[PDB]
């Protein structure tokens, strides 16, 4: 049955709904790790530049060169860190607008299944009422009303020759007799009681 | 549309129903009557005096 696919396949797009949304999970989940690791790491440049800030003051800009050796190392891992979490950013944004789009999309599709189905309940409903009612339609098609009327003139018409109506003849006397029998009979009364 | 058409049509079909429903009692009353109608004249038929191999 076609429309018993509907049901199913609309099944199927649940798994990814969620499963989809599990992937937009672990895409945010690396990026606050990445977000993380660079603030550890600008914390350590922050007390080595605190302590450079210690070392250059009061004449010793001798040990802040060192010190400032030291920190271009960790310098260089701050920079590269910070350019992949912006470059991160678009991947997460982009494929939120992703789902945000296909949820919509779906929430719509399952509007519409009620509405074809219920068509379809209704369609085949109305098609058979006027095939039931070709069956009984009174439309010398086979249809029962019909041969039930044929059978009951059968039925009178056999009787006829069973016992025969009158006839034309005997017709014509009985009540032209009966005039008379009332007439005559009264032409009696109407003479006797007039 | 939709909804005012599809109820316009079960308007229509249920008073053709009833209608329908009327004729069924004529038609079998009339066949009930047909058919005994006829054995009463079968069977006098039987006792007729027609000299056709009637019982009397």
């Amino acid at each position: 049955a076609p429309e018993d696919l509907l049901e199913r396949l609309l099944g199927e797009m649940e798994l990814e709904l969620i499963e989809l949304r599990r992937a937009l999970a672990q895409t945010i989940a690396t990026f606050k790790s990445t977000e993380r690791q660079r603030d550890a790491q600008q914390l350590i440049a922050q007390r080595w530049y605190e302590k450079a800030q210690a070392a250059l003051d009061r004449g010793n800009e001798q040990l802040a060169r060192e010190a400032l050796g030291q920190r271009q190392s960790y310098q260089s891992h701050t920079e590269a860190l910070g350019k992949s979490l912006g470059e991160q950013r678009a991947l997460v944004e982009q494929v939120r607008g992703q789902l945000q789009k296909l949820e919509r999309k779906y929430l719509e599709l399952k509007s519409q299944k009620n509405l074809y189905l219920a068509r379809l309940k209704s369609a085949i409903a109305a098609q058979k009422i006027e095939e039931i009612a070709g069956n009984l339609d009174n439309a010398s098609a086979s249809s029962l009303f019909e041969r039930i009327e044929t059978k009951i003139l059968e039925l009178e018409a056999e009787r006829e020759l069973l016992n025969p109506p009158p006839s034309p003849l005997d017709k014509k006397f009985e009540q032209w007799e009966e005039q008379q029998a009332v007439e005559a009979t009264l032409a009696a009364m109407k003479a006797r009681r007039s």
